[PDB]
């Protein structure tokens, strides 16, 4: 079942991301170099026609912008560049190297743009805040700023990780910097909107109203393949007591009733970010706009498969639902709502 | 000289709509109402010295009369100094007389092409739909898809509506940010009147609900005397308040005309302009900062009551205000029941 | 996973060096070359390959299945030469309702599979569900075979079908009133008999072994035409009501008590008692039956992947809870465990 | 003088080396033991009226001494009337004195070669090694997964092995079958002797396990008469010496030579009654085969008269002579002897 348009609505607003958004860092050179995957053109052809015409990538995410700039050249005539939503980073080049100089986010912007075959895109983020003194962020968010008011991109924002950074550096921008910058379009969080980390889902208001936003965008709903069986994680940023008690929880869900962490985790992410951020009445539950949410799709699998739990949050009772959700955030307990450091931000 | 410049002499850049001036010059003045021979307003003075003092936007509406032709003659007669990307352009459309209400998508478009006539320009930084109360709000929001239309084409930088019932503004506003989020989404602006004066606050109240739950980047607050009616001067001109309102004000003019020889109009504009344009944000001590969420539509007709403008607002700026704030609450007692009180408007 | 087995034709060579898994054929179909989410068909059989799974199945019953991968095998030539693989089909059954089982035209048959396969050999040919026509006429139609064979254009011969003890009748009558024209034939291909629903084959493996002389036997159809599947997801299936519903209504029934799905238990039942209980074993890792093999379809990676899962863990996991489960939807079925249907014209 | 040809006097096809006749010619007749000179035994003479009765067959060994040159001579010289094309050639290999065994790869494929070149052809119908009793049993797998690739390259039609222990012979074919599937898989043919006789039944008794559960194509059974003891023998002295009590009061009571029962017994039990039976007459099996010792055509006439004696006359008198013979025959019935390292 098609999520949503499979076109990008008229008037233009970056709010009209769709629900779901193409995670493409997946489409790196791993992927290329597996024989079992299908050409990124058609992956990315069949997520577009069920109303995911919208992907996300970065220069940190390697050859992807290449890749899916490749990709995307070649499927003009079915797809051409009106049909969908294009998002991209600037800021972080490596995973210790960090340059938020204004001519490098323009030259980044630029560089984009030749790869991805277009002469915009619809929002670029600042890529990782945490990672650089705050003053340096907010003259990068001027540069970016900048390229909207020239049509280069439709949108701007930036991501990270501490959501109260985040928070603060959106504050910020909607009223000490209103002249500069204003408020940003969007912001991109992750691992704070799943079922071991809600801090996302209790500053929903506070970011729309409060910093002005108009889209916010929640990735790594599974918390970078932490809420998943089988240690799916390998060097995950986590506490060992953190990895080993969802680690626990999993296996006591295989176990005694064969269920697997990643379904009911994903379900709540969706069910709690893309509906219930504002007042629902009864299913068919009805989208908000100011919302997305960011994963990988590398196969008709993993697609179809969020496309069913999207369409059983949206249609179905879900009493059982809740009662399932009830019990694994007991579960966790204790480290329910725990974080773990990134950069230079306690 | 004179007085220095409140602000900036030009368009900041990055360009946004937020950057209005404090003070705008109100176009309403040129009306049929308000006075005869307006081609006799100085209004290519006026439009001279607060262009050089920093209230470089101007507001106008085709349902003010003559005011877009007379103001778009000054404005090219002007146009070697004060070049068209030197200042602001607010106009509005929807409204012909006082009864006759088109907000067709055709005649909204019409409407604003024919502004752009008559301004010698290309653009205009905001317009407005004008007085919404007196339409069925399904019209409203179907004027407001044009408006947006007309805005990511590039004729229009930035959009929004007008009107007197402040809960009406709100529930359209809201509106637009949640259920018509797809193909209107948050205007950019609103322009309130006759509600964020000594006699009416209620727009005050609702500022951060505007701001904060409908997403609007810029409010403006016009009649700050109340189409002249918290004016000493005397009775107004086509004003629908009741009588007794009337009657209590003007009992409040020549009473402060005997008490302490102060005429109502200076603490009134002083009120307005300091609950508005700086006490909508937290205030340490002065200088006190300018929220530049907020601006004034003033009533000005002649270039002393520009300059007493600028004197009003150096005032609240920099004063103490302490005694100010004992008379603001004598006025508002010797009002009493009539304080906050309305008057009807439109359908709503 | 890695592979199930060797990636060659082992030498000397035999008919019993089938892999465990074969690739299905039929699915290999138009339906197929338009799907936007399958591989191509040169990749499937490449992955498949690689893994073990050396062997393909197909019919000119299957629609464009042999011209489809008659072409694909020649793009593979490269890395996958003909050698390294072994090609079943079968002959006799044109349509749904057209048999022709005459010697003339099962040999035209053949030498046109040879052509649409772009070989000059094919290592295992079948008569198609030899149900459908007089008995006769089956033995007339493998003689045609068992001459095929003895001028090299077929390594080995043999018929397939749905009665297990028609193909019973047939195969001790190869080896017993016409062993001097025909003999025991190499294989058979049973099918919907071999699955927790069914297990009459599995109770006649020795009599088919022994008394018969084959030496290879293959299940299909382990899901019953997936029958044995949640989803209600069987086509036409000519299943009687009542046993449709029993087997729904247990399918339902492991999804809300225990979120089991059907197919997962029911083919590592199949996998378990043909490839491997068919032979006395020890504890894991088990040792797969040569005399054996199961052809299922796997047109996509998921597919593939889940069959070598099931298969690595029957033959290597301790599989005490498989068999209390086995027991449970065995005596949920009922009296509609064992259940036929009828086929063509047999009794 | 004639009677009819016993079968078909060409190599039926598609080819199975189950088509082998029911009687075989034995070529260990041209032994050196068995007749002093081997060249006087009319071997020219015995194939051509077997070939042309349907015994289109026969069985040799280089252990057999000179028997495979001169059969190959013999043949060479009726290539006109009989070419290859229309009869079998069985023979072994391994077994190189009484003593000397070979069963190296190598030479398994020498013995081939050479046997190839002294038969006159370019392929054998089928090739056992030679009494597998007296070697390492994993020397037998391995001389085994020799024949079955020189199967596989077509210098053999069909290969087995051959020799006295029956249960060791069980054992190994049940192997090939089972352990051993994939290098040698099923044997096409055993060969088994004095097991199938008046003194011996414990063939008759494992028939359908070779069949069945070795999946064996053709069982042969040879020395009916049990290496002529029943008319340097391994017997204990006692066992001859029952036999011979059991001949005297046969060729004295009755005046009747026991080898004729028990050849007729022999054919009886091993080439029919290995199937179910009825009434006569009585229909082959063609599974088996028996390999005859003919050194004379009167020999060869006689046995083929044996053969439709059984196949046809009642016989309830030959039961009752059959069975008292095994009486007679006392505890001595189904004994055995030692052979080389079984058991």
């Amino acid at each position: 079942p098609p999520i949503g348009p499979t076109r990008v609505l008229q008037p233009y607003s970056i709010v009209n991301l769709p629900p779901l958004i193409i995670g493409g860092a997946v489409l790196n050179d791993i992927y290329t170099e597996d024989p079992t995957k299908l050409p990124i053109q058609d992956i990315l052809s069949i997520a577009f026609s069920k109303g995911l015409n919208a992907i996300d990538t970065s220069p940190y995410y390697g050859r992807s912008e290449e890749l899916i700039g490749k990709a995307l050249k070649a499927i003009t005539a079915e797809w051409p560049r009106e049909r969908y939503y294009i998002c991209t980073k600037a800021g972080r080049i490596t995973d210790t190297k960090f340059d938020y100089s204004r001519e490098h986010v323009r030259e980044s912007v630029k560089n984009s743009l030749r790869l991805l075959n277009t002469d915009y895109l619809d929002l670029v983020y600042m890529h990782d805040v945490e990672f650089v003194e705050t003053p340096e962020v907010y003259d990068a968010l001027r540069e970016l700023r900048l390229m909207k008011e020239e049509g280069l991109i439709k949108a701007f924002g930036f991501s990270g990780y501490p959501v109260k950074l985040l928070y603060e550096i959106a504050y910020k921008c909607a009223h000490d910097y209103v002249e500069d910058i204003g408020r940003v379009d969007a912001i991109l969080s992750y691992s704070h909107g799943c079922i071991q980390n809600t801090a996302l889902f209790e500053l929903y208001d506070d970011f729309i109203n409060k910093c002005g936003i108009k889209k916010i965008l929640n990735g790594s709903i599974l918390s970078m393949s932490l809420l998943r069986s089988g240690k799916t994680h390998a060097f995950h940023p986590a506490s060992v007591e953190l990895k080993a008690k969802v680690d626990e929880v999993a296996q006591d869900l295989k176990k005694t009733s064969n269920i697997e962490l990643a379904e009911p985790a994903t379900r709540f992410a969706m069910k709690r970010w893309l509906f219930q951020t504002q007042p629902q009445k009864d299913p068919p539950l009805k989208w908000n706009q100011r919302t997305s949410i960011v994963l990988g799709v590398s196969t008709v699998e993993e697609l179809n498969s969020a496309l069913k739990s999207y369409a059983d949050v949206k249609e179905k009772d879900g009493a059982e639902d809740e009662k399932l959700f009830e019990e694994i955030i007991k579960k966790l307990g204790s480290h329910f709502n725990e974080t773990w450091p990134s950069g230079l931000y306690s």
